[PDB]
């Protein structure tokens, strides 16, 4: 003090003409950048530069938080009995560790992930063969055998999947067999109004062999492709929301539930309600057997601590406290009771 303008500028990491512009907006009059500033003013300048810069760092932050991270595609497999669903799932579950040493673990949490350079894909395991619930799968892979073709069962699977909001992918399996005619199946698909992309339609058709592994990598790349196109994303910071895949019992363990996380992040100690089932999460284990402290979108984990058994397809919801988990769970019990005895009246 009293500081010259070119001095203050160097101080603030600023440009002479930057600071001069600022003084004019500020109302402080100078002669040239050589001029001296009253410490009153310089103190104001130092302050304003904090305001403006802090706000810009703030606006940049809110800017990036508008952009939500992606999430892996969740895939279900459908089809007609004998057409190779099971064989395909096993293969996919084989193809993940071509690394032996395990370890480490492979328990079954209801879904598994296949990591590719192009991305990670999540596969529902849990065969129930359907049974409504809450949306689980983004994509359905409809499996068809090339020696058999399209059965009414396949027509059902296709109808179901669309009704469930799934984007369809048609997999033509068993192409190793000499009696296999994939073109026949394509014709059947077109006959039914699904036109493959090679003929200019929007249907996706990948010939594969679950036995040999032919075209399975291509099937994977196509799933990830349609994922980018659909652009699946989720907010890890939202109110945690997920869905129950399967919930079973274990003698020493008790009630366990497999859960897919959809939005948010569940952590240990969170109180959750699923349908009429509530509880506190004691522990969480993934497909790798790792005990997890936190779970974000795309994660299939096994949850310990439910008081009842949650039904599959039921939504898992975060709640602040045990009491809130209890009231919500209880109210859903009331309505179900009442609406049950309402079915006593009308048969
Ligand atoms: N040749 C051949 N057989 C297959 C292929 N995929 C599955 N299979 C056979 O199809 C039979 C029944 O299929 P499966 O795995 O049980 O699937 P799912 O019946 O639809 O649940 C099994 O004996 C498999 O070995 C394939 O790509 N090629």
């Amino acid at each position: 003090a009293k500081v010259r303008i070119y001095q203050l500028a160097k101080e603030l990491g600023m440009e002479t003409q930057e600071l001069l512009e600022l003084l004019d907006q500020m109302g402080v009059a100078y002669k040239s950048h050589a001029s001296t500033l009253e410490e009153k003013d310089a103190e104001a300048v130092r302050e304003l530069v904090k305001e403006q810069r802090g706000l810009q760092e703030k606006l940049a932050e809110e800017e990036r938080r508008k952009s939500l991270p992606r999430r892996p595609p969740v895939v279900v497999i459908m089809g007609h009995v004998d057409h190779g669903k099971t064989t395909l799932l096993d293969y996919l579950r084989k193809s993940r560790i071509a690394e032996k040493e395990a370890g480490g673990i492979t328990q079954h949490v209801g879904a598994f992930e296949v990591k590719t350079p192009q991305g990670t894909v999540v596969f529902i395991d849990t065969p129930g063969h359907e049974a409504r619930g809450a949306k689980v799968a983004d994509i359905a892979v409809i499996v068809i055998a090339a020696d058999d073709g399209i059965m009414p069962q396949t027509e059902e699977a296709i109808a179901h999947a669309k009704a469930a909001g799934a984007k369809l992918i048609f997999a033509i399996n068993k192409i190793d067999l000499p009696q296999a005619d994939p073109e026949k199946v394509k014709r059947q698909l077109m006959e039914r109004g699904f036109v493959p992309e090679e003929y200019g339609g929007d249907a996706i058709v990948i010939p594969i062999s679950a036995k040999t592994g032919q075209g399975v990598q291509d099937l994977l790349e196509m799933i990830l492709l349609l994922a980018e196109l659909e652009d699946y994303r989720a907010d890890p910071n939202a109110e945690p929301r997920g869905v129950i895949l399967e919930s079973k019992l274990d003698k020493q363990a008790g009630i366990i539930a497999n859960m897919l996380v959809q939005e948010g992040t569940f952590r240990v100690g969170d109180y959750v309600v699923a349908g009429e089932a509530y509880g506190r999460i004691r522990a969480m284990m993934d497909a790798d057997g790792n005990q997890r402290k936190e779970a974000g979108p795309g994660s299939a984990v096994q949850v310990l601590g439910f008081q009842e058994l949650p039904h599959a397809g039921d939504v898992v919801e975060w709640v602040p406290d045990l009491e809130a988990a209890k009231e919500i769970a209880e109210e859903r019990k009331e309505e179900r009771k009442a609406r049950e005895e309402e079915e006593k009246a009308r048969r």
